[PDB]
Order: C-alpha cells, then structure tokens, then sequence
C-alpha cells in the first residue's frame, strides 16, 4: 500500500506562476491557511495545483491534475479549498484558451491611469516604474485587489484579509509603467485616536511579487510611499504592523539611508547626547514610530562610535 502516495506536501503540489511575455513559475512560502497547519494533502496520486495569473490583470486560473483519487469520505476537495480564498466568480478552471481569451479581452480596457492617483515613479535597469493608489471603494480596485490578495496568505506568514467595506483601507499599486504588468502591492490603514484632520498611517500588507524580488522594488515601493506621507501634512506618525524579519532589514536599511542624507548621521555624533525635546521634536519631523526611532538612533551610536 503506503499511504505516502497518497501525502504530499501541499507547498510542492501548489505551483504558482505570472504569465505575460511567459509563465515564471515558483512555489508559495506557506499554505497553511488552505490546506491545514500540516500543510500536506491526503488521498491524491501524482498532485498537481496550477494557479495562474496575468501579469497585467492579474486574472486567475486553476488546474488540479492527479493520476488516482482516494475514494474515501473525508477527502479534501483541492479544488474547491483553493477557490474558496479566490475571487468568486472570476476564476477560469480547466479551460486554459478560454482563460487568456478572457484576459486578452480585458487588456484593452484595463488602464490604471484613468482611475487611480499617481504617487511617485523611479527607474530600476532602464524600466520606468510608478506607483498608484486607491481606495476600495470602486469596482476596479475590489476586483484587483480579490486578484492578487491570496499572495498575502501564500507568503506573508499570519496575514488574513482584510475587510474591503473599511474606508480606512488605501492600496499602492506598483506596475512597470509601459507594460502595465502589477509588480506588488501594499495595502495601508488610516487611522485616528484622538478644520482638517491628522490621521496615523500604517503598513499591514507589503508584497512584491516572487517573480521581481531582489532587484529594488520593494525599497523603492517603500521610499515613496514613506516620502509621500512625510509630505502630507495630515499625517502624524508612520507605523509598520507586525512586520517580519525581511520587512524589518528593509525597513530599517532605507530608514537608515533617510536619516544619513539629511544629516543625522552627525548630529548623533555629538559626545553629549541630546535633549529630550529635542529627540522628541525630531522624532516628530521624521514621522517615524518610537520604538523605530529609538532602533534606529542605537543603529547610528554603535555606526559612529568614537
Ligand atoms: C508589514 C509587512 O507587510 S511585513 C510582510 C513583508 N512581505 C513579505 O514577506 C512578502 C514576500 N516578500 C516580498 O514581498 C519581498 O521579498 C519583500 C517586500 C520582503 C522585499 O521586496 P524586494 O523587492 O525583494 O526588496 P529588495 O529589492 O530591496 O530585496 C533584495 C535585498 O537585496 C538587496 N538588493 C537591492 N537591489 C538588488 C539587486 N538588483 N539584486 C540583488 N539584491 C539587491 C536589497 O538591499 C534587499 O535587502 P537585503 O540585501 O538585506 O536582503
Ligand atoms: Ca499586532
């Protein structure tokens, strides 16, 4: 017999891919939130989980291939679980003509530039790359965003979904300028305590697609959206909820980077500390969170430590 026919493991048997100039293929990071905290499969033979997306639109598309099927009660529907955390209603099965057909269609209306507001663009090997935002209000954003918010579950270890009905919540959209191809995302809330308002903004989601990792993307996403608060007024303080420990050698590397280039790279190399006040007023101008900010002074002591 050997019931290890039957097991496998479901980060092998889901593989994901972006499809555009062609289908870069890779495997999700946690899968836990689908299949179970063992994340393995049981009852299927020879597994295969297909999950794609456009590289524009993001449209989804399944395939669960097996060679046999246990014919027991209990037997997890593979296809029915990974649907289950799709959009409903917007995923094409099986029918792989049917599904770039679908999205080939709605590559000619999909245009970014009409509805969201332009945030910032920079250049990383020639490419021009800009960063959107919007609410999800709208139907295009809700659409979008039910597109690639799986992403969160399959990498981002404790992510859940958040409540699209929340008019706190505010999505940046990173995409290659003349492409259009979604490169990631950050999902952001706006919120308040106690004529205008001031309002505590903070980071939940941030994600940029297997696929672009590790070419600038997620600093550069970063610094703008931060630069970008620093210029709105109404924003008080900048926070980042429960980041990992990626997130954190990111956070920490461009916040670093900020600091040095508008000097306070000396001014905490005065022998002689410095006032209360005074790092409480510069704590302020530079929006960033206590604790950050005290992580980040002890980060420039021991930098230039004479
Ligand atoms: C609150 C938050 O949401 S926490 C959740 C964070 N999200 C996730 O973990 C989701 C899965 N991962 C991701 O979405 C991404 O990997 C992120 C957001 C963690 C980082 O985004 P990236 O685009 O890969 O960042 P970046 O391009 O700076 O990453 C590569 C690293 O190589 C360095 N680097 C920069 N350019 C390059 C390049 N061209 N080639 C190689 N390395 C490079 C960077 O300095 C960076 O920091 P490190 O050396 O300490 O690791
Ligand atoms: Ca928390």
């Amino acid at each position: 017999f050997k019931p290890e026919t039957w097991t496998s493991s479901a980060n092998e048997a889901l593989r994901v891919s972006i499809v555009g100039e062609n289908a870069v293929q890779f495997s999700p990071l946690f899968t836990y939130p689908i299949y179970g905290d063992s994340e393995k499969i049981y009852g299927y033979k020879d597994l295969i989980i297909h999950l794609a997306f456009d590289s524009v639109t993001f449209k989804p598309y399944v395939n669960v291939k097996y060679s046999a099927k246990l014919g027991d009660d209990n037997i997890v529907d593979v296809e029915k679980k990974l649907l289950s955390f799709l959009p409903k209603d917007d995923v094409i099965v099986r029918d792989e003509a049917k599904w770039v057909d679908c999205f080939a269609e709605e590559r000619k209306t999909h245009n970014l530039s009409d509805v969201f507001e332009k945030v910032s663009e920079y250049s990383l090997n020639g490419e021009e790359f800009v960063v959107y935002k919007s609410s999800l209000v709208d139907d295009f954003a809700r659409r979008m965003h039910r597109r690639v918010q799986i992403f969160s579950l399959l990498f981002i270890e404790a992510a859940n979904y958040i409540d699209e009905t929340d008019p706190s919540w505010q999505i940046y959209w990173l995409l290659n300028k003349k492409t259009k191809e979604l490169i990631g995302f950050v999902t952001t809330y706006k919120y308040w305590h106690y004529i205008d308002k001031k309002f505590r903004a903070k980071i939940s989601q941030f994600l940029i697609f297997p696929p672009y990792q590790n070419k600038g993307h997620g600093s550069c996403l970063y610094e703008a959206i931060i630069q970008s608060w620093l210029e709105d007024k109404s924003i008080t303080e900048i926070t980042v909820e429960d980041p990992n420990e990626a997130f954190d050698d990111l956070r920490d590397r461009n916040d670093i980077q900020r600091l040095r280039k508008l000097g306070y790279d000396a001014v905490f190399q005065k022998h002689s500390d410095l006032s209360d006040e005074f790092l409480e007023s510069s704590r302020k101008s530079l929006k960033l969170e206590e604790r950050q900010f005290n992580r980040l002074v002890e980060m420039l002591l021991l930098l230039n430590n004479s």
